[PDB]
């Protein structure tokens, strides 16, 4: 057994508890089950990897997988996504600083109680599927397969504090003939540390992300594989997913009761037409970029950064026209930007991470949280 147990501002309470025997039973695979516990999410997974299935070092990996989501309290606008399914990897160690990844999935997902919005039913009639905009009362059902590949390529100094060198990880996916949904996404990440002294005490730490994704044949990427942005690990300063497009309401009812005195964004209380709102939706394109100034810690394994965080998160089919008496949220130039000031500290108890920052470039809807942090400890 092993065991994780955390606290932040991105997703509250965590819990990690799993077992994985690295030789299995003396086989040379590794196999381990594992769980999670969040604010918003629950996962279970299988795993089995064959690190030597070639004496090259060429691994053959395959994972067996539970998640349930639920969107609302993950700060977006509200649907639960249960799905469960399998992947086969191959990981191929071209060298010291480079590893490649090529496989398959399948992944079945189960979407109920969806909040009628705009956004979320033009994916829906995409795939020819009419549900009304009267109920959350509603699902919707598919099966996918995937080709997945990926590069990683890693030459820090160190793990931990590191201090030169850059990190790149691109990973990318794409529906493979006999799924429901057609789509592909790709995603890069980039960091990548400048010293500027000869004790590297001073580092220049440059990031970006980037994704995009979208439908192949006349099918839209589905909204449960958006990307999002603002929060501790993207654009600080920013409430968890709170950058991009926000979610147009339905005129709506309720599901199963209807009672007072919370909530209900579109509620017939009170309702004739489409409702602006403030919920996040997510985006099929995203860019995140960051620059950070590192600084030996006043007055003291722990390290302190000045940061410029930016970003922006949009929908290429948002249809602009038809919905022009609402924000234009195709529009990429909507730059949301933050400064602040950042505190890591690899402590006893555990990892430590604070930081402070400040919203300086906005937009309507866009909720603020200066103060974001997370702590963490493992058995």
């Amino acid at each position: 057994m092993n065991f994780g147990i955390g606290y932040g501002t991105e997703s509250g309470v965590s819990f990690q508890a799993g077992v994985q025997q690295d030789n299995w039973l003396g086989t040379g695979y590794a196999v381990g089950i594992n769980g999670t516990k969040n604010d918003y999410q629950t996962y279970a997974e299988l795993s089995v990897t064959n690190p030597y299935f070639t004496v090259d070092g060429v691994s053959l990996g395959g994972r067996l997988f539970y998640n349930d989501f639920q969107a609302d309290d993950a700060d977006l606008s509200d649907y639960t996504n249960k799905s469960y399914g399998t992947d086969v990897t191959l990981g191929f160690p071209i060298n010291e600083y480079n590893s490649l990844r090529a496989g398959l999935g399948y992944v079945h997902n189960s979407l109920s109680n969806m909040q009628p919005q705009v956004a979320m039913w033009r994916y829906l009639y995409s795939m020819g599927e009419h549900p009304s905009t009267s109920d959350q009362d509603n699902s919707f059902k598919t099966d996918d397969f995937t080709f997945n590949y990926g590069w990683t390529y890693n030459k820090l100094d160190r793990g931990y504090f590191p201090t030169d060198g850059s990190r790149v990880n691109l990973t990318g996916k794409v529906t493979i003939p006999g799924s429901d949904n057609e789509y592909y996404k790709v995603t890069l990440d980039t960091a990548t540390y400048v010293p500027i002294d000869d004790d590297h005490k001073w580092v220049v730490l440059g990031r970006t992300r980037w994704g995009y994704g979208d439908g192949l044949g006349g099918k839209e990427m589905p909204f449960y594989e958006n990307f999002y942005a603002g929060g501790s690990s993207t654009v600080r300063g920013f409430q968890s997913n709170t950058i991009g497009p926000k979610a147009v309401y339905f005129p709506h009812q309720a599901s199963n009761y209807d009672p007072d005195y919370d909530y209900e964004c579109a509620t017939q209380d009170g309702a004739k037409d489409l409702c602006k709102s403030d919920d996040a939706v997510g985006g099929n394109a995203m860019a995140v970029a960051s620059l950070e100034f590192i600084t030996p810690t006043p007055f003291i394994s722990v390290r302190t950064s000045f940061f410029w965080d930016m970003g922006t998160v949009w929908d290429t089919n948002w249809d602009s026209s038809q919905y022009s008496g609402y924000p234009d949220y195709s529009d990429p130039s909507n730059i949301r930007m933050s400064a602040g000031i950042a505190l890591q500290w690899m402590s006893p108890l555990g990892p430590l991470v604070f930081s402070y920052a400040q919203p300086f470039k906005k937009y309507d809807g866009d909720k603020a949280e200066q103060f974001q942090f997370n702590i963490g400890k493992t058995w």
